[PDB]
């Protein structure tokens, strides 16, 4: 898959979960783009999670759909950069 | 590996996390299927954790079982996705 | 890689985690071996963490041997459950 | 890649976090280097995380660019241990 086509998904990634996030949550804009890249990640510091059945589930489908897009995309990032 | 049997593989390691930590560590049934994929997805927030040397141990089967299932359902996803 | 080979360097990485955070940070051997399998599995909840210089150290170096070792044996093990 | 071209780019990285947490978050170097191995390599106990919308952008980065490396580095240093 083009490098291209994969920073196109990630970064979709990145709006789906920073908009859930936001407005099921309701933490900042800032806030929200920061946990979804910890979540993404799968680096999960828990300082910010989901307090509702709704944001439990929202975040379970962003696993689903971004650690494996996140996993792909960092790798095709290492060899632009190495 | 066929991807719907990886599939069926998953939803299994899903159950058995669920359950387990519903059962042992007395959470709702909710918060128990939230807390397995954070578990197996490897993100671990923290926020829910067992607090008992039974729900320990099985945390650790879990984490030994789930993980690697949980890595191959993802990437087989993606190509069902891309 | 044999698979019983990994076993075996796996439990070597599972005993030295276990001492390690035993003797160095005072939690139990139950704890202890918990807080291991949470940490080379890279799943984290921080439930349960160094709060010693000492405990830092030997915690990036369990990082560093036991992470990759992890990784590997679930591997393996996925193959002899598949 | 060279194994030791490997490691050269997991040291800039750890030095880039080390510094980046200790001057944008305030914590000391030990913390610093501590936080930094539990980020990179995707652990996130969350004993430590940033507080500020700098160090949240600053984590991010981190995320992106040493994950990535620390996987390669991590499977390299096997080969030469295993
Ligand atoms: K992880
Ligand atoms: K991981
Ligand atoms: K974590
Ligand atoms: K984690
Ligand atoms: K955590």
């Amino acid at each position: 898959v083009p490098a291209t086509r994969i920073l196109l998904l990630v970064l979709a990634v990145i709006i789906y979960g920073t908009a859930g996030f936001h407005f099921i949550e309701g933490e900042s804009w800032t806030v929200s783009l920061y946990w979804t890249f910890v979540t993404i990640a799968a680096v999960g510091y828990g300082d910010y999670s989901p307090h509702t059945p709704l944001g439990m589930y929202f975040t379970c489908t962003l696993i689903v759909l971004g650690i494996g897009t996140f996993a792909v995309a960092v790798e095709r990032l290492l060899e632009f950069l190495i």
